[PDB]
């Protein structure tokens, strides 16, 4: 139950910058070990985005450390630390850089473009499951990385809760939150359903699970910088892409399994996911079409939907590599 | 406008050399430099006014509800760091459990429950006696306002401390509850809010506090609901949501006796539970964590530390009170 804390997972790291951040997490750290911690980190971030292909394996790996461990005492200087790597990555990132607001006409336009290029049901992993074609096996590696995508999705969406000052918006994402925690019931939340999947096809859902697949590592990274940024229009942009839009993945999965051999309590989590709102009739949306005319909000939420993107694709293409190997 | 109370205004209205200090350090671009400044020069301004400097309380805790209660985003991250270094100080000063090993399930149980008997508050006894006038209980609703309106802000940092998943679970129905559920309409600040329109009064989301002791209340109850050690934050969710359902029925009837109709009042109707505290799911937040000993003293020490700021700001209610 520490196998997913900090400190742990710092010492199985022999890079020097991994020594320097244990020493800003101790309780009698100082800012100066602290401001060291920032510093070698955002100078390894830069190394590595540069094309360091070494310091960009140890800068990601650091800062899977520091995003998502779950020893809560070291929480707000891990976080902290994190902030100063992220400044380097969003500099390197392209930019929407738009200069005035699009039209809510022209904003919605481009949203459905760059959707339709890039949505994760075109992808072979996707397809092929849908399909399926795959085996208990390849199920299985499918599984293995779904449980890293929705075992804390829940937390990510926590965070730009806190960051919804607006009452009735911080309603919207509460009644986001019920339902992905189970609403009355602890056994249906959505990390528990999974888990019951995953044992019915002989795995594990273990819930102090650490990646090793550095796609996987950089996919969930990401993920956790959009939905923690101060400018919510990154939050929004996976929020959306990942809630507003894909009751259809979960329906064509939902039904492979069924075609697998599974019963339909054991599939409950794809059952519970589809959904026959469009986007723009979901309540959530309401968050978005407020900020369209600002033009600060649209390069976020732009810059953030073509960000999510490569990620995701990384990531979703080293999983069927892994299927087909 | 609506973002009155976000930071730099209120800091740029704080004719003090540690307001400028501050609202340096919550630039995006600030430096190290200007960050640290500000923390070491909260931290001596937080000793000075614990050790009775008068001044220098008045001014640590005004610069405490602005770094901790703006509503600001883009300065969020800065300003609980700088909140942290202030913090760190006054728990150095407050009173605190010395268990040096931790007691039973139901030990624990009976000792929590000995801190509430240490109410029978002159203000409590008279309101739910039916004897105040009208112009008295507008005095009690707009505290009421203050604690009520972003609560559920404070129990969402507790949310996002609970690692568990089936904790999130259980805060993420008490904030399912206090939003409204399917209705935001209904949420519980909505509804406080349709009770201070019935009685004559505004509902401000930007409100600011100018009572120092309900400042002082609002600044301790952040800063529990937020710790890191998380027997601070369940110790005032026991005691402001799990047993307040006593204190709510009695005011309820208190209002309908005052004519307002079930309707208007629905705000106190709707948190009277039906079953004691430990029958509710809640309870497990705590159950759990009852064998760390690190949990039990920072939760007896929470209780007596929201204990304390919470009388003293009753009684400058009741005060209020009684001068109209
Ligand atoms: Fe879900
Ligand atoms: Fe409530
Ligand atoms: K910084
Ligand atoms: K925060
Ligand atoms: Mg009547």
């Amino acid at each position: 139950n520490t196998r997913n804390f900090s400190l742990p997972q710092l010492q199985n790291l022999p890079i020097e910058e991994a020594r320097i951040v244990a020493d800003a997490l101790a309780v009698h750290a100082t800012s100066r070990q602290i401001d060291s911690a920032a510093s070698k980190l955002a100078a390894l971030a830069e190394a590595g985005l540069k094309g360091d292909r070494q310091a960009y394996a140890a800068y990601q790996q650091l800062l899977y450390v520091l995003s998502l461990s779950d020893d809560v005492a070291t929480a707000q200087t891990r976080r902290w630390l994190a902030r100063a790597i992220y400044r380097v990555e969003e500099r390197f990132m392209p930019a929407a850089d738009l200069s005035r607001a699009l039209s809510e006409e022209d904003f919605q336009k481009r949203l459905e473009q760059e959707i339709a290029a890039q949505s994760r049901e075109r992808h072979p992993m996707s397809q092929y499951v849908f399909s399926g074609s795959a085996s208990r096996a390849q199920l299985q590696v499918f599984l293995r990385h779904q449980w890293f995508r929705t075992f804390r999705l829940y937390r990510d969406a926590a965070d730009l809760l806190v960051n919804l000052t607006d009452v009735d918006e911080a309603a919207a994402l509460a009644r986001y939150l019920y339902g992905e925690l189970g609403e009355e019931d602890e056994k249906g939340s959505h990390p528990r359903l999974l888990a019951k999947l995953l044992e019915a096809i002989g795995l594990e859902a273990d819930f102090q699970a650490v990646s090793t697949m550095p796609e996987e590592i950089a996919y969930l990274n990401n993920r956790a910088r959009a939905f923690r940024h101060a400018e919510v229009g990154w939050g929004l942009a996976v929020f959306y892409i990942t809630e507003l839009v894909v009751p259809g993945n979960h329906e064509k999965l939902y039904r492979a399994l069924l075609q697998a051999g599974l019963s339909e309590d054991q599939a409950e989590y794809y059952k519970v996911h589809i959904s026959l709102v469009p986007p723009r009739a979901k309540r959530e949306w309401q968050l978005i079409a407020r900020r369209i005319p600002d033009v600060q909000f649209q390069n976020a939420f732009l810059t953030s939907l073509s960000q999510h993107f490569r990620v995701e694709r990384a990531y979703y293409d080293a999983i069927w590599e892994e299927m087909q190997s």
